[PDB]
């Protein structure tokens, strides 16, 4: 059960290898155009098969309740350096299993349950982090939303109106579903006037950012989350970003607040990817990651379609598909018939019912991690317009996923 | 390339956390590990979760996910799912907690607001942080009542029952990270049923001991139980809750979308196989050496002139009062870990010592027992111990027994 020539998945479990091997093929054999998923290295999934998940190491570096520990220490304090260096922050904690327990950690160490809150709103590309009454956020706490004004882009003057009607503890920005550029030194600016605090999420946008093709929020917020997947190519875990300040709070509210023995094979693998982050390889692909969006984009709109807020400075778009007149649900179905996967999301005032929609997001990481540039992103784009224009058409699927086929193999993910 | 697995090794991409990791390869095989949450866990676990499944989003549950192309993950989740509940007889499960911290979470979401009033297990006593400490989420933003030990260092079920009469709490907690016998689960159940509160057993420490049925199962007495899925039962890192069937969509509603997002798809395929491991008669052998070992440690210990807390071990755990040989807790694990036997110090009840010093060490056997030490072996460990525990800041003591369990890590390596 220990030797590593007889405990391999296929032995010891060939259920588990045969859904693992499919799963590796589906990974390959369709364009993944989810503007949340991307392929990390095969150096990141190493670390975290490692045997760093056989320690228990609750604290932090230099300051554990175990002993043993002087390993997995080197392993944390470089994935803090390297994530400080990556941000520029003042601190960090590299300790949260998620996003969601990044923003997590932020909530229960400056916050009191009932307090209020500001985010975006979820309908005009929030996360459910944000404030979903259905989420922690919202319904442990009294949530306020700012959203968009006519033109697609953030309505600050509004945000800052409701920000001295409701006087809230805390504004949260950032956004899962939102191809501009955010303000976050306007955002600053409307808290400080209320004496709120600023926690912007990157999660979305983390890689752009680290990349320097995406403005920074952490000169402007007193805390910044992240995932360390999406965009930032890591593997999936939590990042908190803060203020010199708030280092104290916040490490406390991880652990012992809601979290207890950190995943150092996780966090090995987070120190990985930041490190592949801070090359200038990695900054070459963050640029091509937003050409891509922006060519991708560029060839929707010449097929007929309609980009929400007008264009992309980012990785994602908002496509409003109504002049197709099919829905996004129908659209997400086509679609992945003729392998090009992407998922619906509502647009702004969308008249169709919320599990309907009359849009899909798309963006670039993951086809732009795969190696696919301007050529194949217009080409990609040519392939959802000729999929959305006839939808029930299997001759159409059928030659849209021999296109896609032909693509998939001269571009494999892993080799 | 970076995608190249040829190239994209860690030895390459990272020398310094490549470094990092060997070495602590080195320090696992090179300790021996008593500290009784630890454990090792199979390399086909580990492969698992260094697997492709990290790059898919999968939110939601089997069959009903928000994305497409969940077709293979949704096996591996139905897999761990239908695994999980064979193992403990368990109406429902939900693989996807991120933690223990997170199972626990995950029922005080679903069953509870803030304010209301738990009853857990007192942490002086052998109870866990996630059971109500005030800098804990379970204690901050909830009113805690705790349950302690009798005079007898059983718990006291009659006096649980007067403070759950009392305090009439919406939810009781039951389990604990430093306690040596069986706790009852019936009794705890009949007091909950009688003052109309939810029973959580968080069974973390125990849970391969349940599966394997060498330790009682709380399932058929309890709402909820919870679990992390390394610890006893040799899993990755993680967690997981079982729940009565009535309960199966507020709790599923409380992991997704309430307090996590994206499941760990990886570490679920990592925790499949690891239930499919503790399905087999193997697992069930080796649970009943890890009972065997610990109670052996025990009475070698006793025979050196310690004492248990609560006069006898039923598990794979025990609290060492270290008062007789005048040394602290502190102290113990310093001496111990210059030896290479590593342990922790814990709280005995009415401790005279301060929380940071202690009069006790806690030790476990499942670490040892997975590395293949049998009887003899448990009792050379309780006797090199209470060599060092005797004369623990003496040069040649400690060296001796160093190099005794120099011989005993090169017998019985962890990874071949
Ligand atoms: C995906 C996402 C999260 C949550 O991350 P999980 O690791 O899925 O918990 C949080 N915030 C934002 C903006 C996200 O896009
Ligand atoms: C270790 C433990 C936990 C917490 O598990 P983590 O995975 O470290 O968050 C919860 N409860 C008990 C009883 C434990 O022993």
């Amino acid at each position: 059960m220990f030797d590593r020539a007889q405990s391999t998945i296929a032995n010891v479990d060939p259920e588990i290898f045969a859904a693992i091997e499919q799963e590796n093929r589906r990974q390959e054999d369709h364009i993944e155009l989810i503007a949340s998923e991307n392929y990390t290295s095969p150096a990141v999934m190493a670390a975290q098969g490692s045997q760093l998940t056989n320690k228990y190491a609750e604290g932090y570096p230099g300051k554990r309740y175990y002993g043993g520990c002087e390993y997995v220490d080197v392993v944390e304090q470089l994935a803090i350096d390297r994530v400080k260096q990556l941000f520029g922050a003042e601190a960090a904690n590299v300790q949260p299993n998620s996003g969601s327990q990044a923003n997590q950690g932020v909530f229960f160490a400056m916050l009191k349950p009932g307090d209020t809150i500001m985010g975006m709103s979820l309908a005009h590309g929030g996360h459910l982090t944000h404030g979903s009454p259905v989420n922690m956020s919202g319904k442990w706490f009294n949530v306020v939303s700012y959203g968009l004004n006519e033109n697609e882009d953030i309505d600050y003057d509004a945000a800052e109106k409701l920000a001295n009607e409701h006087k809230p503890k805390l504004i949260v920005a950032g956004a899962s579903a939102f191809a501009l550029k955010i303000d976050f030194e306007r955002l600053a600016k409307i808290a400080k006037s209320v004496g709120a605090y600023l926690m912007v999420d990157m999660a979305h946008y983390a890689g752009l950012i680290a990349a320097g093709v995406y403005p920074n929020p952490v000169p402007h917020a007193d805390f910044v989350t992240t995932t360390t997947h999406k965009s930032l190519r890591g593997p999936r875990g939590g990042v908190i970003l803060m203020k010199a300040e708030y280092e104290k709070p916040i490490n406390s509210a991880i652990f012992p607040g809601i979290q207890g023995g950190p995943l150092m094979h996780v966090i090995a693998a987070k120190a990985v990817a930041f490190k592949e982050a801070l090359s200038p390889e990695f900054k070459e692909y963050q640029q091509k990651v937003v050409e891509n969006a922006r060519v991708l984009a560029e060839t929707l709109v010449k097929r007929g379609l309609r980009i929400v807020s007008g264009r992309t400075e980012s990785h994602v778009m908002l496509v409003d598909l109504r002049a197709k007149h099919i829905t996004g649900k129908a659209a997400e179905a086509a679609l992945g018939a003729a392998h090009i996967t992407v998922n619906k999301n509502a647009i702004p005032n969308d008249p169709e019912k919320p599990f309907v929609t009359s849009g899909i997001r798309l963006g670039s990481p993951a086809m732009t991690t795969r190696g696919f540039g301007p050529a194949e992103a217009e080409q990609v784009g040519n392939l959802i317009a000729d999929v959305l224009e006839n939808p029930e058409d299997a001759a159409t699927i059928e030659r849209v996923r021999a296109q896609v086929a032909e693509l998939t193999k001269r571009f494999p993910v892993y080799r």
